[PDB]
């Protein structure tokens, strides 16, 4: 089984190409990781296993779900150690996911009411709507767009918050620039209808994420930091006229940022809806996290075709705990329940799916 060979993420060397994806779970009661996230992410790790955290934020103003952790105040980086101390106890790696929704967000998720930021004026259309902290689903405001000395502010957050993820022990960070959030604002000309330099060609689309990388790469080394995209999710109203093109211009920037570094980064994570993914691999110098409806079988083909070196899976982690063993052994999965992806209970549907 290719999965089961091992793989050098850099100076991590993993047992296995089975990776935990982010995924918001909304247990970290405000904004505070809880000793239920420990127990999450230890009944998931494995010995020389990948886990990516859930989004986790990077700024009062970068939230739009309920009870999402942060990692911006002393308090959140000495609670994240807590959970970090506990799955390097079972020899996992973990890498913290920073993320910053823009405006994908609402007056009840913004300090003092605020309208959210984003690259535009232009809101969400009324096609999605925002889970509220009751349960219920709301409008998407309009946002603020933003200026260049607030966009370089923003960078600034994702500079300190992959800095305190260091300091609670996170072996690495991942950016969150996938599934129309902040960064993805700035990248999709569906969205982005910028007239200065964040704005236009490819190369001014491209600054904003380019900018964030390369402050968090002069922070903390590349080989801590991943990159996540999703040029071809149109989720939140984030269509690109021509996704290929764009996600190749990103990848030609994170190829110039690993030259001008001296380093490679830990990897591009690329994530697609349920040849793109082979191209965007195929141009990108360095560990390739292929994403999205993988299955055991899907999985299995893509590492040994060369399609990726590592394969995330989101869905199918919720609900079986031991993924890892399951893909192994070829044992049943277990469903997931929807219903409880974002509820707030610290063990119903969080922890108790149960082992094999
Ligand atoms: N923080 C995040 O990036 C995620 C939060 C929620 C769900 N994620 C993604 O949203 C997109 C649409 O979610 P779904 O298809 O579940 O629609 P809902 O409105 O959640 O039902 C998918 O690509 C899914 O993987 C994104
Ligand atoms: C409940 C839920 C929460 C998610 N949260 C995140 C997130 O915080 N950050 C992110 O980049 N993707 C997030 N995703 C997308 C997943 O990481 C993954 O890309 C997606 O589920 C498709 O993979 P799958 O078929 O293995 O589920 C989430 C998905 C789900 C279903």
């Amino acid at each position: 089984n290719p999965l089961f060979s091992p793989y050098k993420m850099g100076k991590f060397n993993l047992s296995h190409r089975v990776v935990l994806a982010p995924m918001t779970r909304c247990r970290a009661l405000n904004n505070i990781p809880q000793a239920a996230l420990g127990e999450y992410y230890e009944q998931r790790a494995t010995a020389g296993g990948f886990l990516i955290t859930e989004g986790t934020m990077i700024s009062p103003t970068s939230a739009g779900f309920p009870h999402v952790p942060g990692i911006f105040t002393k308090e959140q980086v000495r609670e994240w150690k807590k959970i970090v101390d506990v799955v390097h106890a079972k020899g996992a790696v973990i890498f913290c996911q920073l993320w910053h929704v823009g405006r994908a967000s609402h007056e009840v998720y913004q300090p003092a009411g605020a309208a959210p930021i984003s690259s535009t004026e232009k809101p969400i259309s009324n096609r999605w709507r925002i889970l509220m902290p009751d349960g219920t689903h709301g409008i998407y405001p309009k946002p603020r767009a933003i200026g260049t000395y607030e966009i370089s502010q923003v960078v600034e957050d994702y500079r300190r918050s992959a800095l305190n993820a260091i300091e609670a022990g996170f072996d690495g960070i991942e950016i969150h620039g996938a599934h129309g959030y902040l960064i993805d604002q700035f990248l999709k000309d569906g969205i982005n209808d910028r007239t200065d330099e964040y704005g236009g060609s490819l190369a001014n689309r491209c600054k904003f994420i380019t900018q964030v990388v390369q402050a968090v790469v002069s922070a903390i080394g590349a080989d801590r930091v991943g990159v996540r995209v999703s040029p071809a999710i149109d989720h939140l109203d984030a269509m690109d006229s021509n996704p290929l093109s764009l996600g190749l211009a990103v990848v030609e920037r994170l190829n110039k940022i690993q030259l001008h570094s001296g380093s490679k980064l830990a990897y591009l994570h690329v994530t697609q809806p349920e040849r793109l993914m082979r191209t965007l691999r195929n141009a990108y110098q360095g560990t390739f996290i292929c994403s999205g409806g993988y299955t055991r079988e899907l999985g299995i083909e893509a590492v040994a075709q060369g399609d990726a070196d590592l394969v995330s899976y989101g869905r199918l982690f919720i609900s079986n705990p031991d993924l890892v063993m399951r893909i192994k052994l070829n044992a049943p999965l277990n469903k997931y329940n929807r219903k409880t992806f974002y509820t707030q209970d610290p063990v119903v549907g969080y922890t108790d799916y149960p082992f094999l």
